[PDB]
C-alpha cells in the first residue's frame, strides 16, 4: 500500500534530483549515490506552498488561453463576414459596369437611327420631286397625243418646240486592356473591416489625456475618457484618480495606466451589457463592425441609457440600416454630441469603419 | 356629224370671219381680216391645211423624244427609290453589328467577374482553413490547461507522497510556460478590386431582278442578294449572311464580288432550265413553246419555283394551245400579276406580242 516497490520498506525520502519519493535502502544504490535528500516533512509543507501558487497563476492562463479560443472564433466569423462583403461589392459594381454598356450601346445605336432619319429625309422629299417629274411627262405625252388626232395640233405649237428643245431633266475600346491596367495594380493595403476594433474605436472618439481634463458634459475626466466624479472639487476627482490608480497621481497618470483604466472601462461596460435583459440580444444578432458601435453608446451613455433606444434596437436587429440612422437621430443623445452619434451610426449603417478612416 | 369630213370652223372674235390662217412668226391661229391688223401686219400666213402635215409630223418626231425622255427619268424615280433601301439596309446592318459587338463586350465582363468572385472564394477557403486549424490549436491549450490544473489540483490534497512524487517536473513545465497565439490575418495586405470610373433569260432577269451586292431585301421582305438570290426566308440578317458563306465559300461579311454575283446567277438561271424539263407540267410546255415565249416561261419559274407555275393550268393549257389572245388575260388576272404588274405586263406582253416590245424602253 504504502512501502518501497522492491526493498519492501517505508518510504520516507525524498531526493533532491530524482524528484521521487524512495527508501532509506533505495539511497544506497545506482540511481541515488551522491544525491541530496531529505525526509517527505522537511520539503512537503514548503513544496505544497509552491503549488498553491503554481495553481493560482495556472488558473489566470487557463482564462487567457479560453480567450484565445474565443479570439479567433471571432475572426473565422469575421472573415465570412469580409468575404460576402467584397463579393456583393465586387459583384454590384459589375451590375453598374453591365449599366454603363447598356447605355453606351442604344446611345450609339441611335447616333445610327438619326442616319436612318436624316438621309431617309432626303430621300421623301427628291422622292416625290422626281415623281410629279414622271406624271408631269405622262401630262405632256397624253397632252401631245390628243393634241394631235387642224384646230388641235397648231394653236400655238412653236412654244412647244421650245419646251421640248429645253427639257433638262463602330465604338468598341479594348475593354480587356483597361481592366488589365486596374488589374495590375493601384493601392494594395489591409482589409477594410477588421483593420479596426472597439479600442481604436473609442480611441479616437475619446482621445487620450493624461492629465485631468473637464468632461463634454462638464465633469472630470481622464485617459481614454474615463470618468472620474460629478463633484466641481479637482481635488475629489484628483481622489478618486489616486484610488483609482493605486497611487499618488495628483491629476496625471502614465499613458500605461491610461490604458489600463480604458481596458478595465471597456470591459466593465461589456459586463453591462451581458447582465441588461434588453441589449444582449441585440448584440448577438449584430456583426463585429457595429457589435463595436454598441460598446461605444454603452461606454458613453451606460447600460440603463442605451436600453431606453428601444425603437432603435428593434430595426437594427431586424437590420434595417438606413432607418435605424434616422430613428437615432431624433435621440437627445444625437442633439448633445451630433459629431459623435454620426460616426456611431455611420457605423451602425455601413457596416464599415468608413467613419473613422477620415481621423 | 358626218364621216371622212372636217369639223366646223369657229369665227374670229374680234373681227367674224373664219379663222382659216396659221399665222407663222405668231405661231397662232386667226382669220383673214386679223391679217391686216396691226398685231400681224409683217407675218407669213398660211391655210391651216397647207402646214398640217408639216407640224403633225414634227410632233411626233418629238413626242417619241418624249417617252424616250420619260424613261430615264422614270429611271432616276427608281434610282432614288434603291438608294433609299440601299441605306435601310447599310443601317440595319451596322446596327446589328455594333449590338454584336456590345455582347463580345458583356461577355469579357461576365469572365471578369467569374475570376474575381472564383478569388474571393480562394481567400475565404485558404483562411478558413489556417484558422480552423490554430483554433483547435487553442482547443488544445484550453483543455489541456484544465488538465494541468487537476493535476495539481490533486496534489494540494491527499497523500504527502502524492504531492512530492516527481513535483519538480511540475513546477519546472509550468514555470517554462508560454501559451501561443492564433495565425491572425488581421492586418495583412490584401486586394478587392476597384471598378474604374467611366435578248435572252440573263439579261431580261437583271431588268426585272436587279444587282446588288450586299443582302437587301426581296420584293417580299425577304433577304436576298445578287439578282434574286434567295438566301433565307427568316427576318434574321445574320441568317442571311451565314447561308451566304456557305453558298460563296468565303466569310463575305455582307457583301460580294460582281463575279460572285453573277455565280449564283448562273447557278439559279441553270436551274430554272432544270426546273422546268424536270417537270411533267411544264416539260409539255417548254418544249411547245418557242425561244422567247420559253424565256417568259423560265422567268415565272424563275420567280415562283417550278411547283408555282405549274399552279397555272389553263394559261399554260392555253400557251400549249397557243391561244395568245385567250391566254394573256388569265395571267393578268392573278396574285402574279397584282404583286409586280410592271413586270407582270413585261412578261405577259413577252407572251402575247412574241417579240421584246416590253424592254426596248428599259
Ligand atoms: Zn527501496
Ligand atoms: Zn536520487
Ligand atoms: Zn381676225
Ligand atoms: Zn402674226
Amino acid at each position: 500500500v504504502d512501502h518501497c516497490a522492491r526493498h519492501g520498506e517505508k518510504l520516507l525520502l525524498f531526493c533532491q534530483e530524482d524528484s521521487k519519493v524512495i527508501c532509506w535502502l533505495c539511497k544506497d544504490s545506482q540511481e541515488h549515490r551522491g544525491h541530496h535528500t531529505f525526509l517527505m516533512e522537511e520539503v512537503a509543507q514548503e513544496y505544497h506552498v509552491k503549488l498553491q501558487t503554481a495553481l493560482e497563476m495556472l488558473r489566470q492562463k487557463q482564462q487567457e488561453a479560453e480567450k484565445l479560443e474565443a479570439d479567433i472564433r471571432e475572426e473565422k466569423a469575421s472573415w465570412k463576414i469580409q468575404i460576402d462583403y467584397d463579393k456583393t461589392n465586387v459583384s454590384a459594381d459589375f451590375e453598374q459596369l453591365r449599366e454603363i454598356l447598356d447605355w453606351e450601346e442604344s446611345n450609339e445605336l441611335q447616333n445610327l437611327e438619326k442616319e436612318e432619319e436624316d438621309i431617309l429625309k432626303s430621300l421623301t422629299k427628291s422622292e416625290t420631286e422626281m415623281v410629279q417629274q414622271t406624271q408631269y411627262m405622262r401630262e405632256l405625252i397624253s397632252e401631245l397625243e390628243h393634241r394631235l388626232q387642224m384646230m388641235d395640233l397648231l394653236q400655238g405649237v412653236d412654244g412647244i418646240i421650245k419646251r421640248i428643245e429645253n427639257m433638262t431633266l463602330f465604338r468598341a475600346p479594348d475593354l480587356k486592356g483597361m481592366l488589365d491596367m486596374f488589374r495590375d495594380a493601384a493601392a494594395e493595403e489591409s482589409p477594410v473591416l477588421l483593420a479596426m476594433n472597439i479600442f481604436e474605436m473609442l480611441r479616437i472618439d475619446e482621445g487620450l489625456r493624461l492629465k485631468i481634463y473637464k468632461n463634454t458634459e462638464g465633469y472630470y475626466t481622464i485617459g481614454i475618457g474615463h470618468l472620474l466624479t460629478k463633484s466641481p472639487s479637482l481635488n475629489a476627482a484628483k481622489s478618486e484618480l489616486d484610488k483609482a490608480i493605486g497611487r499618488n497621481t495628483n491629476g496625471v497618470i502614465t499613458k500605461d495606466e491610461a490604458e489600463k483604466l480604458f481596458n478595465q472601462d471597456v470591459d466593465a461596460a461589456v459586463r453591462g451589457i451581458l447582465r441588461n435583459a434588453k441589449l444582449k440580444p441585440v448584440y448577438d444578432s449584430l456583426d463585429a463592425v457595429r457589435r463595436a458601435a454598441l460598446i461605444n453608446m454603452v461606454f458613453q451613455m451606460g447600460e440603463t441609457g442605451v436600453a431606453g433606444f428601444t425603437n432603435s434596437l428593434r430595426m437594427l436587429q431586424q437590420k434595417r440600416w438606413d432607418e435605424a440612422a434616422v430613428n437615432l437621430a431624433k435621440s437627445r443623445w444625437y442633439n448633445q454630441t451630433p459629431n459623435r452619434a454620426k460616426r456611431v451610426i455611420t457605423t451602425f449603417r455601413t457596416g464599415t469603419w468608413d467613419a473613422y478612416k477620415n481621423l
